[PDB]
């Protein structure tokens, strides 16, 4: 619908709450996270990305299973059977209630609903790949027990399914529909329940920490172990020798507890954010010594036990916060960096492997309000600065060592940093006070080279051109400032009749663009420091914009919820994009392939082909509302 961009994919996304599934792989196993309406499967010894699900499911997934090579995603009335990320067969149950719960052994699959409903289905022939034909349909009156909170097979129970709910554990054979077992009342509400590796066990977590092991046959108690003031909600067993249980609660906790021993191991100490779940699930690998752990923050971590407490070994995620501030780190279109609220610092591979890796601060610094990086200088020195929320200092990084710089930048006059920048040699550092003092440092020995004073609000943009011939500068004050580089002296000032908010400068051309608080873009010619050209359309305030590479366009997004380009030889609009998720930011790749997207909602970052690489036509309303581009590709 928009004549220049079409969605493409979504970067940084892991994990987003669901309990992951393992599965097996030759003779490693696979882990399959969730996104939303797609799933994505990881390598279980290098986290290697294998697959991402082909087809966004029409709602989001609620329930993941992995059964050998087969994964079963639950939505709506739905359950999904899926092989290699594409999808084999579609079970629509017979009924208006959501999936809950899957559990699928020997013939069968059985899904429970919202309305303690079980559907049970079954393979005609015992060497089918999947159960396909409906079998039949359990139900859990509330007088046989409480609500449905899990579905288990226990080894060696043929036909029979292991339903635990809130206040009782029931046995059904599934072959036949006798509910052949019902346990006692459980006084304390039961939120987890994990298969033990020995007969007859089921291990129960209420909402009170306490970890019941229950045999199934007798029905009775066999050990209740006491976690003090925590709510679990995970439970695996260690099955390579030692007998540890692991034990995830909602605090974001690991607890590692020796079931021999009868003592506390250890406790990874918020490996997850509590606000997001916690530990959503945590799972040891069979017969290793790895555990695997998830959480709603958007990461997947693994922990070895070393033949002594867990020692962290591999990991992969994203932001849990929507990105703040994104920037493409290199002209061959590696790498992305990027900031959130999150008060993380992440540099985001473009390539297959959608490789990741937070930037070390090696309690978090607060979180970025400017950023700038140049690939000159990697590897020679730092050649990232950051700016964050009320310091008077900014923060330099190490782009090769993925890791903060020796340097931070002081304003000088006791003002916060409001605009930070980078000569493209890649030697100096720019520095916007909220006083309105404009520092240069030198990015290999951290010293402050030169000290400007003309603006006496803050100081919003800077930048240099690509020759380092003449420095540009903006501020709330609505004065464009125009300095030699060389010398110190004022070559020129500019007034315009709104505050700025912010400046792309754009190099190739010696055009830089402001963003002013009257809702319109002020285009200036840096060489003749006269204003060139001023775009009004926009009904909000504007978040972002950029140039395209060649110089011909400028997009930006507004509050208003749409992404516009303008032409610049005429000023006019020629595309307009309605989008019902308000664009934070919107940055051209280097070479004019790309457009990146940051958004209100939503912890990736949204990349969008440049099709027109156009009529010059006005437009108006006939703006298209366009769709965010789908998890499910690539």
């Amino acid at each position: 619908n928009s004549k220049i961009f079409s969605p493409f994919r979504i970067i940084g996304n892991v994990s987003n709450g669901v309990p992951f599934a393992t599965g097996t792989l030759g003779s490693t196993f696979y882990i399959v996270t969730c996104v939303g309406k797609t799933f994505q499967i990881y390598d279980a010894n290098t986290l290697h990305l294998l697959f991402v699900s082909e087809k966004e499911t029409p709602s989001s997934i609620v329930a993941l299973s992995a059964h050998f090579h087969y994964v079963y995603a639950a939505y709506e009335n739905k359950v999904g059977i899926y092989k290699r990320g594409i999808e084999e067969h579609l079970l629509e149950l017979e009924t208006d209630a959501n999936v809950e719960h899957l559990c699928i052994f020997g013939d069968y699959l059985c899904a429970s609903t919202d309305d303690n409903s079980i559907f049970i289905y079954k393979k005609s022939d015992p060497q089918d790949k999947y159960p396909s034909e409906f079998y039949t349909k359990l139900t859990v009156t509330e007088i046989q027990g409480g609500e449905i909170v899990s579905l288990q097979h226990l080894a060696t129970y043929l036909n029979k399914l292991t339903v635990v709910t809130k206040s009782n554990v029931l046995l059904f054979n599934v072959r036949t529909g006798k509910l052949v077992f019902t346990s006692n009342e459980f006084p304390d509400q039961i939120t987890t329940a994990e298969p033990a590796p020995v007969l007859d066990i089921i291990a129960l977590g209420t909402v009170t920490g306490e970890v019941i092991m229950f045999n199934m046959r007798k029905g009775k108690r066999i050990r209740t172990i006491k976690i003090p003031q925590s709510r679990i909600s995970s439970l695996s067993f260690r099955t390579d020798g030692s007998s540890h249980l692991s034990v995830g609660t909602s605090s974001g906790d690991l607890i590692f507890y020796d079931l021999d021993r009868r003592s506390r191991i250890h406790v990874l100490k918020n490996i997850h954010r509590e606000s997001y779940g916690g530990v959503t699930q945590a799972t040891f690998l069979n017969g290793q010594p790895i555990i695997v752990t998830s959480g709603g923050d958007n990461s997947l971590k693994e922990y070895v036990f070393d033949p002594q407490p867990p020692r962290y070994l591999r990991s992969r995620g994203g932001h849990s916060q929507p990105p703040s501030y994104i920037a493409f780190a290199d002209s061959q279109s590696h790498f992305m960096l990027s900031a959130s609220k999150d008060r993380s610092l992440w540099s985001f591979s473009l390539r297959k492997d959608a490789q990741s890796q937070e930037m070390s601060q090696r309690s978090k610094f607060p979180e970025i309000v400017a950023l700038a990086i140049e690939n000159a200088r990697i590897g020679e020195w730092e050649n990232i600065i950051t700016a964050h929320k009320d310091e008077k200092f900014a923060r330099t990084w190490d782009m090769r060592n993925k890791r903060v710089g020796r340097w931070t930048f002081d304003t000088t006059d006791d003002g916060f940093v409001k605009s930070v920048a980078m000569s493209q040699c890649g030697n100096f550092g720019f520095i916007g006070s909220s006083n309105g003092s404009i520092t240069i440092y030198n990015m290999q020995s951290g010293i402050l080279r030169k000290k400007y004073k003309l603006h006496k609000r803050a100081v919003t943009g800077i930048s240099l051109d690509g020759m380092n011939r003449k420095m540009v500068s903006c501020g709330l004050d609505g004065i464009v400032g125009f300095y030699d580089f060389n010398k110190s002296t004022l070559l020129g000032k500019l007034k315009l009749d709104a505050p700025i908010t912010a400046m792309v400068y754009h190099r190739s051309s010696d055009l830089f663009a402001l963003a002013l608080d009257d809702l319109s873009i002020v285009v200036i010619d840096a060489v003749t420091q006269r204003v060139v050209r001023q775009l009004w359309g926009h009904s909000n305030r504007i978040t972002a914009f950029d140039f395209s590479p060649e110089g011909r366009w400028i997009v930006s997004a507004s509050l208003d919820s749409t992404i516009r380009t303008w032409d610049l030889p005429t000023g006019g609009c020629i595309d307009g994009i309605i989008v019902d998720n308000v664009a934070t930011n919107v940055k051209f790749s280097p070479n004019g392939d790309l457009l990146a997207t940051t958004h209100v909602t939503g912890n990736g970052i949204c990349i969008w082909t440049n099709r027109a690489q156009s009529t010059r036509t006005i437009d108006e309303s006939e703006f298209a509302r366009m769709a965010l581009p789908s998890t499910s590709v690539r």
